[PDB]
């Protein structure tokens, strides 16, 4: 990098300015939505789950995280269709909003503000104040 | 009681020769049998209930118990049709035997041996042994 007159070394983290910022960031954005409910799903106690296919699915995310090795893409599917009714999102680049159950947020079956600190204390090393959100 | 050639004074419980015994012990076993569910609904958490309507029923069960003061018909009808339903019966004198739905019983919704032996402590003076049910 050429600041002031003299070069060094960038260490990480994207420049602004080059060819595909705005859709990159749209990218980064919903990793870290999908991850924040994946933590939701699976942090939660399984016996305080009412709904049978619920359990389904927290028990064989399980399976497809950890035991499994290679895709699956019944499941992908399944899971994706899942996400598209329970927490609808809107995403320009590193700027979103999402309309979402209110009642699974309260239970823990989707990600609700706490996660999402917790998701980016630990992988993206910033800590979300909750004056902004 | 003239026992042996002498009088003496009975101090309670039935005479098992009067002139309705079998009747009298059938109402005695129904009395108990109630009062187990009842313990059993009451004495379980509030929150752990999935089924709003059970949630409903316990609610108001407490309700007609202590903050009420007199007869409610329709509170008292519901609830024998509830019992009638996933509590069934077949009652000779003190000797019954009982059809009930398992899973309710599991989550502690109807009773089970261990209401009855609570119960039967505290309300009949007698340990009820598990080697006899």
């Amino acid at each position: 990098v050429m600041c002031g007159g003299s070069l060094y070394v960038k260490p990480g983290g994207t420049s602004s300015g080059d060819a595909t910022t705005a859709y990159a960031n749209s990218v980064f954005n919903i990793c870290q939505a999908v991850t924040a409910n994946v933590n939701a799903l699976l942090s939660t106690d399984g016996n305080k789950i009412a709904d049978k296919y619920v359990r389904n699915l927290q028990h064989r995310l399980y399976e497809c995280l950890y035991r499994n090795r290679d895709v699956d893409t019944d499941f992908v599917n399944e899971f994706y269709a899942y996400l598209r009714k329970h927490f609808s999102m809107m995403i320009l680049s590193d700027d979103a909003v999402v309309c979402f159950n209110s009642t699974y947020a309260s239970q823990g079956l989707v990600a609700s503000i706490k996660n999402f600190k917790s998701v980016l204390y630990y992988q993206n090393n910033v800590f979300m104040s909750e004056a902004k959100c």
